[PDB]
C-alpha cells in the first residue's frame, strides 16, 4: 500500500492473552489507539496504574514523549487494535481554529502523557467509519480533519486541559535535531551546541523521561527504523544501517528491548 499524509492509519491484530509490552519507546508524533471490539487492559509501567480500556475507550500518546506501557488482551476474538499517528500539520492547524482560551488548565493532564478518555458512543461509530475509508487526495484528509476539530475541542474544554501544544518545547528540538541527521554520532556537546544552552533543561528533560543520553538516543532511532518497515519492502539489514545502528545485532537488541518482538516479527505484523 501507499503511503499517507498527515494521518496514518496502522492497524495490528491482537493475539488473545498475548502481551504487548513497550520498554522506553519514543512517540514521534501524537497518536491514539483504540480497539474495534472485546476488551483488553492497559498496565502503564511508569506509574503502577492498570486500565480496562472497551470499544468506547480511547488513549492518547503525546509527542515527543518515553514510554513504558503494556497492553494485555481480555478478548476471545481477535482484537483490532487500530493506531492513528497525527502529524504535525494538523497539530498546528487545531491549535489555531481553536479560538477558546481556558481560564483554568488542568496542569496535571498537561504533564500527564499516557490520558485515557471515553468517548460518546456516537463518535465510536464516526471513529471506525471514517478510518475504514482513508484514503483520498485531500478529500478523506478532510473528514478526519473536521472530526478531531470537534473531538479535540470537545475534550479539552470538558477537561480543561491543552491536549495537543503547538510547538516550541525543548524535546521537539532534541528530536528533530538527531532526525535531521540520524546516522550522525552524536554526543552530548553536540546537542548543548546547536541548542545554544547548557544541562538546566538538558538533564532535565533527561530525568524527567528516566531516560540517560545514549538510551535517548537509541529510543529515536527505533521508532525511525518502524517508519521505514511502513512502507513494506526493506531489508533488516538497510533498516539498521539507515537509522544510524552500526550492526545488525545492537540494533535488534535495543529493538527486542523495546518493543518486545524481533525486528522481523514487526515486519510479519504488518504484511
Amino acid at each position: 500500500r501507499e503511503n499517507n499524509t498527515s494521518f496514518l492509519v496502522n492497524v495490528y491484530d491482537l493475539k488473545k492473552f498475548d502481551t504487548y509490552a513497550f520498554n522506553k519507546v519514543f512517540i514521534d508524533d501524537y497518536k491514539i489507539f483504540w480497539i474495534n471490539k472485546g476488551s483488553a487492559k492497559l498496565v502503564d509501567k511508569n506509574c503502577l496504574v492498570s486500565y480496562t480500556i472497551t470499544a468506547s475507550s480511547v488513549v492518547l500518546l503525546k509527542k515527543n514523549s518515553i514510554q513504558r506501557f503494556s497492553l494485555m488482551s481480555l478478548s476471545d476474538e481477535s482484537i483490532s487494535v487500530c493506531v492513528l499517528t497525527i502529524k504535525n500539520k494538523f497539530v498546528n492547524s487545531l491549535r489555531h481554529y481553536l479560538q477558546g482560551d481556558l481560564m483554568i488548565r488542568n496542569l496535571y493532564n498537561e504533564k500527564k502523557d499516557l490520558l485515557l478518555w471515553n468517548c460518546e458512543l456516537n463518535d465510536i461509530s464516526v471513529l471506525g467509519e471514517i478510518v475504514s475509508t482513508y484514503d483520498q487526495t485531500q478529500y478523506s484528509e478532510d473528514f478526519l480533519k473536521i472530526f478531531f476539530s470537534g473531538f479535540f475541542s470537545k475534550v479539552e474544554k470538558k477537561y480543561n486541559s491543552i491536549f495537543i501544544t503547538d510547538d516550541l518545547d525543548a524535546m521537539e528540538k532534541i528530536s528533530c535535531l538527531v532526525k535531521s541527521d540520524i546516522t550522525r554520532n552524536w554526543r552530548w556537546a553536540d546537542i548543548c551546541g546547536e541548542l545554544r544552552t547548557n544541562r538546566m533543561i538538558l538533564k532535565k528533560e533527561l530525568e524527567s523521561r528516566g531516560v540517560k543520553f545514549r538510551e535517548l538516543i537509541n529510543s529515536i532511532r527505533i521508532s525511525y527504523s518502524i517508519s521505514l518497515m511502513a512502507t513494506g519492502e526493506f531489508k533488516i539489514k538497510q533498516i539498521a544501517y539507515q537509522s544510524g545502528f552500526a550492526s545488525v545485532s545492537y540494533f535488534s537488541t535495543v529493538f527486542k528491548s523495546t518493543m518486545n518482538v524481533a525486528p522481523s516479527e514487526y515486519l510479519f505484523m504488518l504484511t
